[PDB]
């Protein structure tokens, strides 16, 4: 269930890319591609993948998720047959970077924690058109649920999920009506803000959201704002008190103060947020408390006539919670050690890698762990010559 706002209101970062395949690559074997774009400001951007130069052809993408941060997330992913000497990369385009970036494709909560809930908002003006662009993502445990977008021809709260399928139509008529008051806030907002910095594309960006633990009680709520991709105000974990980033956003603070806003969140928060997720988690049960296992192995990659890389693979788990972690004849390598975020591989289930470098002829005393609820005991691995 959306939140449902009061009171209204009173830079680039260039991306990441990741290009990989959900299985190990096999010539003549169906596999998915994936090229994961992170952390970049502004939300718009143009993916295309290509095969030996080619553009291919029905590439998927989601949508619109952003981080704590605020920079944006977004996956490109479809399926592709590899062979031996096809040549496979990912190119993007984006306002923070002089010219498209090409990367090639190298060949080398959830289940029983804790859970959570997000809507992550965003509008974004746009020069040569009137209305801001509304997009609202909902997230139950990473799983994107459901999807407003002001840019549909008849815009609406739609399914993104199977089990959401369940909902009546008069769960989707109250949704979108939240969303349609939403985007007027969200317009009239971006017009007061565009003052109060004294400025002649923008975004506004909303997160609210309640995490749960194991027990499935409130462990704590959210509810922040961010202007241009920054800070502007946020609610404190106490839910009665607001965090202001400049003297603009104090003027906001004063005015939700008089008005007694934290008030109107916090019901949300504690109430609303807390149970409807408890009734999503037990519709998509089969879905969403699921746990695969990981399936792990180790790479060999020589550097020189006296180091090699050692990498610790990890993948077809879900949930995405997972350590990864490198072991020198008992002792941890934490420090010395290289690291990949854990990423989503297109179908449900994520990866994750660690790397360290050894001294040739030493790769047997160095070895790898991997921890996951899925798995009944921790996996110990170790390169196989
Ligand atoms: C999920 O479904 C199974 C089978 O229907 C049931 O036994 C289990 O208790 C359910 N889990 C939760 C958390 O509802
Ligand atoms: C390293 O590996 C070898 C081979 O098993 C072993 O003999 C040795 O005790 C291990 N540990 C150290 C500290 O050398």
């Amino acid at each position: 269930t959306a939140p449902d706002n009061l009171g209204k209101m009173g830079i680039q970062k260039t991306p990441q890319i990741q290009v990989y395949s959900r299985h190990p690559p096999e010539n003549g074997k169906p596999n998915i591609l994936n090229c994961y774009v992170t952390q970049f400001h502004p939300p718009h951007i143009e993916i295309q993948m290509l095969k030996n130069g080619k553009k291919i052809p029905k590439v998927e993408m989601s949508d619109m998720s952003f981080s704590k941060d605020w920079s944006f997330y977004i996956l490109a992913h479809t399926e592709f047959t590899p062979t031996e000497t096809d040549t496979y990369a990912c190119r993007v385009k984006h306002a923070s970077m002089a010219e498209p970036k090409t990367v090639y494709w190298d060949r080398d909560g959830g289940g029983s924690g804790p859970h959570s809930m997000r809507y992550f908002e965003t509008a974004v003006s746009r020069p040569g058109l009137e209305e801001p662009r509304y997009i609202s993502v909902g997230y139950v445990d990473n799983k994107e649920f459901v999807r407003f977008d002001s840019d549909a021809e008849n815009p609406r709260y739609e399914p993104r999920a199977p089990w959401m399928e369940q909902e009546g139509p008069e769960y989707w008529e109250r949704e979108t009506q939240k969303a349609k008051g939403q985007e007027q806030w969200f317009r009239v907002s971006l017009r007061n803000l565009l003052g109060a910095y004294n400025q002649s594309s923008h975004t506004l960006q909303q997160m609210s959201g309640c995490d749960l633990g194991s027990d499935w009680r409130l462990l704590r709520g959210y509810l922040q704002f961010a202007y241009e991709g920054r800070d502007y105000i946020a609610l404190n974990e106490d839910l009665k008190t607001w965090t202001a980033a400049d003297m603009a956003a104090q003027i906001t603070r004063r005015k939700w103060e008089q008005s007694g806003a934290a008030e109107h969140y916090k019901a949300y928060l504690e109430g609303e947020c807390v149970e409807w997720l408890h009734r999503y988690l037990k519709n998509g049960n089969a879905t969403l408390l699921r746990t695969d296992s990981p399936k792990a192995h180790v790479t060999h990659h020589p550097r020189s006539k006296g180091e090699v890389t050692l990498r610790c693979w990890a993948l077809g788990f879900y949930p995405a919670d997972i350590t990864l972690t490198w072991q020198l004849n008992g002792e941890e390598l934490t420090q010395d050690m290289e690291l990949v975020e854990t990423r989503p591989a297109g179908d449900g289930t994520f990866q994750k890698w660690a790397s360290v470098v050894v001294p040739l002829g030493k790769e047997q005393n160095y070895t790898c762990r991997v921890y996951h609820e899925g798995l009944p005991e921790p996996l110990t691995l170790r390169w196989e010559p």
